[PDB]
């Protein structure tokens, strides 16, 4: 469900992002 609004949010710390129960977390840079 639009985890396209999430992929920037773990860039906040290390990473990029995908795609948790519906609110998402990291990929590498």
């Amino acid at each position: 469900a639009t985890c396209e609004d999430c992929p920037e949010h773990c860039a906040t710390q290390n990473a990029r992002a995908k795609c948790d129960n519906d609110k998402c977390v990291c990929e590498p840079k």
